[PDB]
C-alpha cells in the first residue's frame, strides 16, 4: 500500500513516535529497507533526492518502489521527494507517482519561502500528495513556524534545531535545541521532520574503519538525542549517511579480502544485510517497530 | 520493444550477425547494457540466471526490464532465462513475463535431454515464448543436433564446441571446433548460441589488475574467435564475465583511491560506464550495431 505521507505521519504524530525516512539510490538499498520494515512490522518512508532521481531516472525510482510495495502489500509506504529545489521538480515527482514531496526554500526569506511552499502545497494537495517544508538554516523562529504552517497548509515541517546533513555534523559537542523544538510543536501541532539525523553507530563506524575506510572525525546525532527528538515531537527522521557507511563498509571488506571476487552478489548481499540491520535498529529506537 | 527471443535471433540468423546476450543482476548492470544498445542502435538480449532471479526476485527482474523497454521503446529487447535447470523454473519465467527461456539438460543422455526440452518447448510455445537448449558437454554430435532440433522444435541451440563459463576457459590455448560448428549450422538451419563467450579483453584485464584485483591467469575467447564463431553460424553470444570484471574493476578503484568515499553513485557511475563500453564494443564486434 503506497499511501500519502500524511497518512503515516499523522499516526506517528498522534501516537508520539518517529518514522525513519530512508534514502535510496538503487535496488540493493531499496530491497534492504523494505526487508527491514517487513521484519520489524514498521511503516516506511522511502526517500529519493533529486540527485538519486537523476541517477535512477524517476520512472525507475517509482517503478522499483511500486514493485516492492506489491511484494510487501501489508506495509504502509510513502514515496517522498527529498530536498526538492523547485516547484517544477515537485510537480514532476507528483506526476510520476510520488506520494510526498519536500520543497526546500529555507534559504529564502520568510515571505518567499511561504509563497513557494504554498504554491507547491496547492499543486500537490490537488493531486492527493503530502508536502514537507523547511524553516531555519540560523535556528527556527517558533512564531514564524506557527504562521508558516497556518498560511501554507503544509502537512509537515522540518524545523532547524541544530542538525546538518552528512557525516560531519558537530566539530564540537552534539547539541540540539529541544526547548525550541517543543515550542514549534506546541504552536504548530503537526508532524515534524528532523533532517541530518544519521547517528553513525559505533558498530557501523568500526566496520567502516576495519575495512580501511576513513571517516575524517565524523560525528552523528547520539541515539539519546534522536530519542529525545521524538519525545519533543519529531515524527519523521531523515536517514541516509548511516545507510551508506554500513553498505560501503561491506563492499570495501569483500574487495580487500578476495582480490579475485567480481560477482556483484558477493559484494552487495553482505552490504544489504548491514544496511538492513541499521534500518531495523533505527525503527526500534524511533518507536515505529510493531506499529503496522 | 519487449519481444519474443526468436524475433531477434531469426533476423540475426538470416543476416549472419551475432547478438550479444548480456547478463544482469541489478539496476546498474541493466542500465549500462541498455544505454549501450541505444548508442549502437543494437537489439538487446537481456539475460538473467536463476541465481540472479533469486537475488533480485523475478518480479523485480521483469519489472526493471519493462521499465527500461518503455524508456527505449525503439530497441528490440528479449528477456531471457539463462541456464534454467528445471521445467518448473522455465515455467515460472514464462509466467513472470520472460520472452525467452533456456533449459539446460545437456548433462543428461540424448533421450532425457530431448524429453525435458520438448516439454519446456510445448509449454513455452503455448505462451508465445522462445526456447533455447544445449547439446554437448564430449562436444556436440552434429547428426544428434539435427534430430534434436527436428524433434524438440527448439528455437535455438547451444552446441558445445569448446567454450566454458567463467574466466578459466582455456587452461592452455584457446581453440574452438569451427568445423563442428559449421556442420551443426548446416544440419539444423536455426539460430545457434555460444556459451562462455567472454573475451576478457586487454583493457579490462588491465583495469582490474590496476585496481588491485587478481584474475588468476584467466583467459577468454579472443575477438578473432568470436568473429569466426559468428561467421560459422553463432547468432547469440552469452556474455557475463566481461561485464562483471569491468564493473568491479571500477568499484575497487574508487575504494582504493578515496577511503572516505561512501556515496554509492561515486562507486557505480564509473562502473556503469566501464560495463557500457564493453557492451558497445561487443555489439560492434558481433555485427549487431546499427541493426535496429
Ligand atoms: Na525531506
Ligand atoms: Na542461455
Ligand atoms: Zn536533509
Ligand atoms: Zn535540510
Ligand atoms: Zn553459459
Ligand atoms: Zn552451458
Amino acid at each position: 500500500m503506497l499511501v500519502k505521507g500524511n497518512e503515516i505521519l499523522l499516526k506517528a504524530h498522534k501516537e508520539g513516535y518517529g518514522v525513519g525516512a530512508f534514502n535510496f539510490v538503487n535496488f540493493e538499498m531499496l530491497n534492504a529497507i523494505f526487508e527491514a520494515g517487513n521484519e520489524e512490522n514498521s511503516p516506511l518512508f522511502i526517500q529519493a533526492s533529486e540527485g538519486a532521481i537523476k541517477y535512477m531516472g524517476i520512472d525507475m525510482a517509482v517503478g522499483m518502489v511500486k514493485i516492492m510495495c506489491e511484494r510487501y502489500p501489508h506495509i504502509p509506504v510513502a514515496l517522498h521527494l527529498d530536498h526538492g529545489t523547485t516547484f517544477e521538480s515537485c510537480e514532476k515527482a507528483v506526476k510520476a507517482g510520488f506520494t510526498s514531496v519536500m520543497i526546500d526554500a529555507s534559504h529564502h526569506a520568510f515571505e518567499e519561502n511561504l509563497e513557494l511552499t504554498s504554491k507547491v502545497v496547492k499543486m500537490a494537495h490537488n493531486a492527493g500528495v503530502s508536502v514537507e517544508a523547511e524553516l531555519g538554516r540560523v535556528l527556527v523562529n517558533p512564531k514564524e513556524a506557527e504562521q508558516f504552517v497556518k498560511e501554507s497548509q503544509v502537512d509537515y515541517l522540518a524545523p532547524a534545531i541544530g542538525t546538518s546533513q552528512g557525516a560531519f555534523k558537530f566539530k564540537g559537542e552534539p547539541k540540539l535545541d529541544f526547548e525550541r523544538l517543543q515550542e514549534v510543536k506546541r504552536l504548530t501541532n503537526i508532524p515534524l521532520v528532523l533532517h541530518g539525523a544519521s547517528a553513525i553507530p559505533d558498530n557501523v563506524r568500526k566496520s567502516y574503519l576495519d575495512a580501511g575506510g576513513d571517516l575524517k572525525g565524523s560525528k552523528g546525532v547520539p541515539f539519546e538525542f534522536l530519542q529525545e527528538s521524538v519525545k519533543g515531537g519529531i515524527n519523521k527522521v531523515n536517514t541516509d549517511t548511516d545507510l551508506r557507511i554500513a553498505f560501503i563498509a561491506e563492499v570495501r571488506k569483500v574487495a580487500n579480502e578476495d582480490k579475485s571476487q567480481f560477482d556483484l552478489r558477493k559484494f552487495f548481499s553482505p552490504a544489504q544485510l548491514a544496511l538492513k540491520n541499521v534500518v531495523k535498529e533505527r525503527m526500534k529506537l524511533l518507536g515505529s517497530a510493531n506499529k503496522i
